[PDB]
């Protein structure tokens, strides 16, 4: 299952999208 991620995806997963919330743009990881 995907997480959200500041500053970016760990090794593994890719970005599919962005969370918005708690102020910032994250990366949505899967
Ligand atoms: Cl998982
Ligand atoms: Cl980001």
């Amino acid at each position: 299952a995907c997480y959200c991620r500041i500053p970016a995806c760990i090794a593994g997963e890719r970005r599919y999208a962005t969370c918005i919330y708690q102020g910032r743009l994250w990366a949505f990881c899967c």
